[PDB]
C-alpha cells in the first residue's frame, strides 16, 4: 500500500481505473454516492477494485449517518450522530448505530468508514448534527459507544477532525477556515481521551488554522501532527491528510508538492478526491514510498448481507435506528 487515496468516476471501473489501481503509490479508494447504484453493483465494484490492485488495497467511505451516508438505498438508514444523546438509552443506541453502520459496509466488502466525528458542538454549518454532542462528556459517552460497535465487527476507526472542527463559525472567505479561540482545550480533550483509550486506528486532521496555537492548518502542521498528536498525545495510528485537491496551488504549489508537504508535515496517507488529473499527476511524479502500517486498517471480519440479516443484533439495530430517526427528524414530523 502506498500513501494515496483516490476515487473513480462511476459505478464500474474504466480501463484507466484498472491501470491506475495497480500503481504502487495507491493505498486506497474512497467511494462516494456516485459510485453507488445498488447493493449488487457495489459488491461487483469492490471485487473489481481488489482484483485490479493485485495487492491489498483499502476501500473507504464517509458513512457517518444522517447528513453523511453515501450508500442509502438498500442499506439501513443511520441517524445523525447527534440523535443518540437525545434519547434516554443513547449509549446503547450509539453502539447499535456504530455496529449496524460498520456491519453493512463489511457485508459489501468495504474496509472502513471515515468515522466517528469527535468534533464538539453544532454551530459549524459543515459539522452541525454530525457531532455527537456539544460538551466533552456527551461527545465522549456516545462516540465511545459508537466506536465499540465498529470494533465489534472488525472495522478500523478514524477520529475526525483533529484537534476539533466544532467551533468554526466564521467564514474566512479563504480556502482555509480559522478558529480564533485562545483555547480549544475542551475540543482537544475529546481526542486525547479516545487516543488514550486506544480506540482510534486512524485520525483525520482538520483543514483549519488555530492561530493562538500555530500558523498552519492542523492538516498541514508539524506542530499539530507531530508535536501534539504524536509526542504529547501518544497517537500511534494512521494519519490521513485533508482532501488535497481542495488546496489552492498559488501558495501550496501543484498536487505533487501539496502531497509531499502533507507527508512531511506528518500525514501517513494523502487524499486526492474529485480530481483524477491531479491524482495521475501525483502517481506520475511522486517518489515511491510504502505505507505498510496502513494494512492495519484492512477489515478483520468477512460475512455476507444474507448472513448479517439473520442475526438478531441486525434485526434489532435496524429497527431501533429507523425508530430513532423517526423520533427526532423534522422530516418525519
Ligand atoms: C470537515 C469535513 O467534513 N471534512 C470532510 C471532507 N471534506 O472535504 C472537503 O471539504 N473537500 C473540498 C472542499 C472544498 C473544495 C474542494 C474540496 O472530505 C473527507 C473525504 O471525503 C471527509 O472524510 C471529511 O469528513
Amino acid at each position: 500500500m502506498g500513501p494515496l487515496w483516490l476515487d473513480v468516476a462511476g459505478y464500474e471501473l474504466s480501463a484507466e481505473d484498472r491501470e491506475i489501481l495497480q500503481h504502487p503509490t495507491v493505498g486506497g479508494v474512497i467511494l462516494f454516492g456516485r459510485n453507488y447504484h445498488d447493493n449488487q453493483q457495489l459488491l461487483a465494484l469492490n471485487k473489481a477494485i481488489r482484483q485490479a490492485a493485485k495487492r491489498p488495497i483499502l476501500i473507504g467511505v464517509d458513512q457517518e449517518g444522517g447528513r453523511v451516508q453515501r450508500f442509502r438505498e438498500g442499506f439501513s438508514r443511520i441517524p445523525p450522530a447527534q440523535y443518540y444523546a437525545r434519547a434516554e438509552n443513547g449509549v446503547e443506541l450509539a453502539e447499535q448505530g456504530g455496529w449496524l453502520m460498520a456491519a453493512e459496509l463489511i457485508a459489501h466488502d468495504v474496509d472502513l468508514s471515515f468515522a466517528p466525528v469527535l468534533d464538539m458542538g453544532f454551530a459549524c454549518k459543515a459539522i452541525g448534527n454530525r457531532a455527537f454532542g456539544e460538551d466533552v462528556q456527551t461527545v465522549l459517552k456516545h462516540s465511545s459507544a459508537f466506536l465499540r460497535g465498529m470494533k465489534a465487527v472488525g472495522m478500523a476507526t478514524t477520529g475526525k477532525h483533529f484537534p476539533g472542527h466544532g467551533a468554526v463559525i466564521a467564514d474566512s472567505h479563504l480556502e482555509t477556515p480559522y478558529d480564533e479561540r485562545e483555547t480549544i482545550a475542551q475540543d482537544m480533550a475529546i481526542f486525547r481521551a479516545q487516543i488514550e483509550a486506544g480506540v482510534l486506528d486512524a485520525m483525520m486532521p482538520a483543514h483549519v488554522v488555530y492561530p493562538h496555537y500555530d500558523a498552519q492548518p492542523a492538516s498541514g502542521s508539524s506542530y499539530w501532527l507531530k508535536q501534539v498528536l504524536r509526542e504529547e498525545l501518544g497517537f500511534k495510528g494512521i494519519v490521513f491528510s485533508d482532501d488535497l485537491s481542495m488546496e489552492g496551488a498559488a501558495v501550496m504549489g501543484g498536487p505533487v508538492e501539496r502531497s509531499h508537504q502533507a507527508l512531511v508535515a506528518g500525514c501517513d496517507m494523502i487524499l486526492i478526491c474529485n480530481k483524477r488529473e491531479a491524482a495521475v499527476e501525483v502517481l506520475d511524479n511522486l517518489p515511491i514510498m510504502e505505507v505498510p502500517q496502513a494494512e492495519a486498517l484492512l477489515k478483520k471480519q468477512q460475512f455476507s448481507y444474507s448472513e448479517l440479516k439473520r442475526l438478531e443484533r441486525w434485526q434489532q439495530a435496524s429497527a431501533n435506528m429507523q425508530r430513532l430517526i423517526e423520533q427526532f427528524s423534522e422530516h418525519h414530523h
